């Protein structure tokens, strides 16, 4: 159902996300508040949804809402490490081993391979949309700028938190700007896609997007700590990136 | 020393903005806390720095906190119109015609007209920076990001402000893609301006930027009306806009 090509790259994605996904859910039993507990649980609805429920349409759905149940329920003294037995105990439990992380070392290339996922995820869900309707990739799309919207670190940057906080408009333009494009289809304008960046939208515009926004915040980060770029610090390419995900 | 070509449209966009500001000035006696004093009192302070004080490197800084000393203390159960009175008064007794709208009707096209007063200024800032300094813009464009982060809409519209809340970020992610550009001429390789969107910046960034968000957000509109467009709904071109500002 899903076009993304299979690559060794976008598999070290989905295992990101999948890390990123139970990092997630660890942070459920020690929820400071009923608030934090549902912006954490619908998050972690929405992504594994997009990872490893939307494939099935949500048929798993409720299977995921106990996964998340048990989290909330889990004591907040036990380490990580005692989580991470149970969790991969419960997910098997629950036929969602689909759902269960590879590797378990998390860091800023998590968070980002996590991103560039969810991109791939947004153009193949407009370039079939053909086999599902403009309403369900309109309805995911809401969902896509809530996960971008409410990103969590995990991991302790509070410059990367602020910063995030005042550019990630730039990533929910675009998912709105999709949904422009899909909305003069709608209206009876079909959309013409285009190698580059009355209804024209870029081919892979999404993937293209966030590894822009990924060079971005890296060329930032050396105005942030007011110094020149590392004598080595190279930005990815369009041309490589296209080829190391067979785009 | 600003190189803005004068044109109708240009006057027009500084009489929108000095009557923003006025607007803006004018919520100081009716402010609810002293956080929002403060935060209302720092946009007024850049706001007037970036149309009237600027030009004579803030020598006036002081007649402007004067201004808005008092504006704080004005009554909160005058007319919006008593306060016109007062506030030209003050401002010709201060030395600040300079910063007196003429117009004074406020619609959503002066909200508009003041970004894209601003636009031009980021840009003319950058193209002069030869007579000023890197580190002098690079402030300037600190203060930019503020500005734009911080923007109070005035009249009532909750559907804009959660909609600027969630895509101001592309704003503010240009802002920072012009601070990349100067940083690396800091660091020995200048900017080499081109026409389109090692260190390239295009032409009035800035203004393309504004008005490409200004469509974005108009096609948007449709989206959240859930409608078709009006017929005669029509974008802002760049050929026609450069033409209008004389770019
Ligand atoms: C949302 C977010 C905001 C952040 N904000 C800040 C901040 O404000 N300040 C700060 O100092 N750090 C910030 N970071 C972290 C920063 O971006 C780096 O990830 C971190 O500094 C580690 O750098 P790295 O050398 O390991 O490179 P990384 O960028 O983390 O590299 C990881 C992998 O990504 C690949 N890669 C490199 N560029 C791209 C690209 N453009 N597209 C796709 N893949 C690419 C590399 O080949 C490598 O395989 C942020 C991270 C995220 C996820
Ligand atoms: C920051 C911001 C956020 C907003 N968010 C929303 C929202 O979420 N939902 C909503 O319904 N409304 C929103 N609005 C208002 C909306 O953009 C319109 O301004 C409003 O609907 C009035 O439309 P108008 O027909 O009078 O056209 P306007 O766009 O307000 O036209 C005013 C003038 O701008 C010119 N113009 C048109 N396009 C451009 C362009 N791209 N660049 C430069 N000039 C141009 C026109 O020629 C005209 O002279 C927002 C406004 C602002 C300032």
């Amino acid at each position: 159902s899903s076009m993304i090509p299979l690559t060794p790259l976008f598999s070290r994605y989905k295992d990101s996300y999948l890390l990123y996904s139970f990092r997630l859910i660890d942070l459920l039993r020690a929820s400071k508040s009923a608030h934090l507990t549902k912006l954490l649980s619908s998050q972690a609805t929405y992504l594994y949804h997009f990872a490893c429920l939307m494939k099935y349409k949500d048929i798993q759905k409720y299977e995921v809402q106990q996964l998340i149940e048990w989290a909330i329920n889990a004591s907040p003294d036990m380490d990580l490490q005692q989580f991470r037995i149970e969790f991969m105990d419960k997910t098997t439990e629950l036929n969602l081993r689909s759902c269960q992380p590879k590797s378990f070392t998390y860091t800023f290339t998590t968070i980002w391979d996590t991103m560039h996922f969810l991109s791939l995820i947004i153009d193949d869900m407009v370039y079939t949309r053909d086999k599902s309707s403009l309403d369900f990739v309109m309805q995911q799309l809401k969902t896509m700028k809530v996960l971008f919207y409410n990103v969590f670190f995990i991991l302790q940057c509070a410059m990367c938190r602020d910063h995030y906080m005042n550019v990630k408009g730039f990533l929910i333009y675009h998912i709105e700007l999709i949904e422009i494009a899909l909305d003069k289809e709608k209206y009876g304008t079909d959309i013409t896609f285009v190698d580059s960046y009355n209804n024209m939208l870029m081919k892979n515009l999404m993937a293209y997007v966030i590894m822009t926004f990924h060079n971005h915040v890296n060329d930032y980060k050396w105005i942030q700590r007011n110094q020149k770029p590392p004598a080595h610090y190279e930005r990815m390419t369009w041309g490589e990136y296209k080829k190391l995900l067979n785009l």
